[PDB]
């Protein structure tokens, strides 16, 4: 057993707040956050080894990362960013940063009771979105 096994599943969107806002924030053009803001999301975690995948599948797009805890990589973002992103595990909570054009934004994600718990900051602006198993 390990890192993220309590992780590890298949989880299905069951509320959000704030995340237009969120978007906002981040940059995103209207149609996008229309769209990406109705979306429905499946987010399917998996680990072989050090390797951590994290799927998200949607009618918007379907998007997939691979990672080990600790190593930046360049990701594209279902809005079309360009990002390098660094994903850690600290006191239980995946931490994933992401870096372009010299902004920041952090997406957290935490297991609390039987749900997975996804927090997206960008500067002042918090979205929280909650899933369950599917
Ligand atoms: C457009 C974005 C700025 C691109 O990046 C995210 C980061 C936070 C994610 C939060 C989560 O996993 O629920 C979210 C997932 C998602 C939502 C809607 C459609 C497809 C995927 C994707 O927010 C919207």
């Amino acid at each position: 057993s390990h890192m993220c096994d309590a992780f590890v599943g298949t989880w299905k969107l069951v509320s959000s707040e704030n995340f237009d806002d969120y978007m906002k924030e981040v940059g995103v053009g209207f149609a996008t956050r229309k769209v990406a803001g109705m979306a429905k999301p499946n987010m399917i975690i998996s680990v072989n080894g050090d390797v951590i995948t994290i799927k998200s599948e949607s009618t918007f797009k379907n998007t997939e990362i691979s990672f080990i805890l600790g190593q930046e990589f360049d990701e594209v973002t279902a809005d079309d960013r360009k990002v390098k992103s660094t994903i850690t595990l600290d006191g239980g909570v995946l931490v994933h940063v992401q870096k372009w054009d010299g902004k920041s934004t952090t997406i957290k994600r935490k297991r609390e009771d039987d749900k997975l718990v996804v927090e997206c900051v960008m500067k002042g602006v918090t979205s929280t979105r909650v899933y369950e198993r599917a």
